[PDB]
């Protein structure tokens, strides 16, 4: 019923409209700081709508003390403090294997837009410079090794579309997976030395921040493209671009960046990097299933129903 509810940035206008519907919304943007919602709303909310830009932060958990639920439009909780959350009580749901798919997929057309240099090729038609000669040549993506930092559902879903192009598949992190035919390594730098595309398929925890730092991409080299899929904190983001700058680094297919909308300037004028605006799941399909799955776990919480999606 009309319960409080906020909504932490614009995520899904479906989403939105059936929070303003079923529940009583609060939109965190009509109020011009946070502190203008806890001062007026501290105890009208009971359930976060938040997403990978804006969570549920320890400050935001505090300010709410009648907070009984996070649900997430997104499979990543680094923007939850969850240990916060179980300690007072209060569920967190999230949107996983529906949006596995989807980034997979973003992260093979990454791979592809960045070997064989398609936004480039693109821009080369059409400025007109075909008339001129022909497009440089690239580099063939079937047969290339393909090493995946994170062997989860997303991780396990580029590996199987990856395979489909005979690509030699290894993989890092924890402890070595069973029923895989993979190549395990312990470490990413020795990950990163034995593959040519690198990719970010990881949570992003305090352990895997800057998880591609300047070391890995020295092992990386040269000839080597880094694919992240992740978070922007993932890799340390100055580092990439000063090795790109100097040569040290062949290219990037970047989907996140530490402080987006930005994205470095210096990238802007790179041909061997592919930038999006963190379009992972940002599908007509997908993104619909994730916003039923978060007002699903909502309807079954306050109806007193076992949540669908939970993680603590």
């Amino acid at each position: 019923e009309s319960i409080g509810v906020l909504l932490t940035c614009p995520m899904n206008p479906y989403l939105e409209q059936e929070l303003d519907k079923r529940f009583k919304l609060f939109r965190f943007w009509d109020f011009p700081s946070a502190n203008d919602l806890f001062r007026e709303h501290s105890n009208s909310i009971r359930a976060v709508v938040g997403n990978s830009f804006i969570g549920a932060d320890a400050q935001m958990i505090e300010a709410l003390p009648k907070m009984e639920i996070v649900s997430s439009f997104s499979v990543g909780l680094d923007k939850i403090d969850l240990v916060r959350c179980k300690e007072k009580g209060i569920r967190v749901t999230n949107t996983p294997d529906v949006l596995t798919e989807d980034v997979a997929d973003l992260a093979l057309a990454l791979i592809l837009a960045t070997l064989r240099r398609i936004c480039e090729s693109d821009r080369y038609v059409r400025s007109g410079s075909w008339k001129k000669g022909d497009f440089k040549l690239t580099t063939k993506f079937t047969g290339k090794s393909v090493g995946i930092i994170g062997l989860g559902r997303i991780g396990s879903a580029i590996a199987k579309r990856a395979e489909g192009f005979s690509c030699p598949i290894s993989y890092h992190s924890r402890t070595e997976k069973p029923g895989t035919n993979y190549k395990y390594y312990p470490s990413v730098v020795e990950l990163a030395s034995n593959c040519q595309i690198l990719v970010v398929a990881c949570a992003l925890t305090p352990e895997t921040r800057h998880i591609i730092n300047r070391e890995v991409i020295n092992a990386l080299g040269p000839k080597g493209v880094v694919i992240n899929i992740g978070r922007g904190l993932h890799v340390d983001e100055p580092e990439l671009v000063s090795a790109l700058v100097e040569g040290r680094l062949g290219g990037a297919g970047l989907d996140v960046f530490e402080n987006e909308p930005n994205v470095p300037e210096e990238l802007l004028a790179m041909d061997n990097v592919v930038l999006l605006p963190h379009v992972g799941s940002g599908t007509v399909e997908t993104r619909k299933d994730m916003a039923d799955l978060v007002l699903g776990n909502l309807e079954a919480h306050f109806l007193n129903k076992p949540l669908l999606t939970p993680v603590v």
